[PDB]
């Protein structure tokens, strides 16, 4: 292979850019899905309880 050439200079300023702008995780995931309870059901659950409540059923 290479990976010095692979990963020139010109690329990876493009791809240090790419990585700030496009992220790994689904941002706002919690609020999305409190949101949804509260539109389907009419019951206010928060961001908090959601996140408390992914990491116990993950566990």
């Amino acid at each position: 292979n290479d990976a010095e050439g692979v990963w020139s200079p010109d690329i990876e300023q493009s791809f240090q850019e790419a990585l700030s702008i496009y992220p790994g995780k689904m941002y706002g995931r919690n609020e999305l899905i409190a949101r949804y309870i509260k539109l389907r059901t009419g019951k206010t659950r928060t961001r908090k309880q959601v996140s408390s409540h992914i990491q116990v059923l993950a566990r």
